[PDB]
């Protein structure tokens, strides 16, 4: 997998375990969380390369994602390719950009502006981009290039990437997950 980056934003909200050279991690939050964590494994510098994963993901009662997750340095952007999720669809509140088809499913696409919020530069203003899979799954290949090229039509810089990971995120409710990245 060539993992060279560990994502750990508030992993101590639950039980985050990882092994970089295996490309495995797990995150248990079965007692619930009241604030956001984002944990996972991947690459110091993102690219349009496809990502292949497999997971156990049990988040039905949780505001949670199983997602490709990363940033663009500038113009600053936080992005998600949500493969499965719990009780919160980001495209319910956010601005719809339509849909894109990739790897066997429609994805709902949306965007939001975050003003003076936590970022990879302290607190800042950035744009969020989300692809949310209509047919949810816990294993497969994400053709990242199809999401990047679609988002790029709506302002996504599609260059000058920061880190890029397969992640589990949750900020409300309880759940558990165990993930393997192969590529």
């Amino acid at each position: 997998a060539g993992i060279n980056y560990v994502q750990n934003y508030n992993g101590n909200l639950g039980d985050f375990t990882y092994d970089e050279s295996a490309g495995t991690f797990s995150m248990y939050w079965e007692d619930g969380v009241s604030s956001d964590f984002v944990v996972g494994l991947g690459w110091t510098t993102g690219s349009s390369n496809a990502i292949t994963y497999s997971a156990e993901y049990s988040a039905s009662g949780s505001s949670s994602y199983l997602a490709v997750y990363g940033w663009v340095n500038y113009p600053q952007a936080e992005y998600y390719i949500v493969e499965d999720y719990g009780d919160y669809n980001p495209c319910s509140s956010a601005t719809s950009l339509g849909t894109v088809y990739s790897d066997g499913s429609t994805y709902q696409v949306c965007t939001d502006t975050r003003t003076n919020e936590p970022s990879i530069t302290g607190t800042s203003t950035f744009t969020q981009y989300f692809s949310v899979r209509e047919s949810t799954r816990t294993s497969g290949t994400v053709t990242v290039a199809n999401h990047f090229n679609f988002w790029a039509q709506h302002g996504f810089g599609n260059s000058d990437f920061n880190y890029q990971v397969m992640a589990v995120e949750a900020w409300s409710g309880a759940g558990s997950a165990s993930v393997t990245i192969s590529s």
